[PDB]
């Protein structure tokens, strides 16, 4: 399982 969550501002 690959979890994976990036947030650019």
């Amino acid at each position: 399982q690959f979890n994976n969550q990036n947030n650019f501002v």
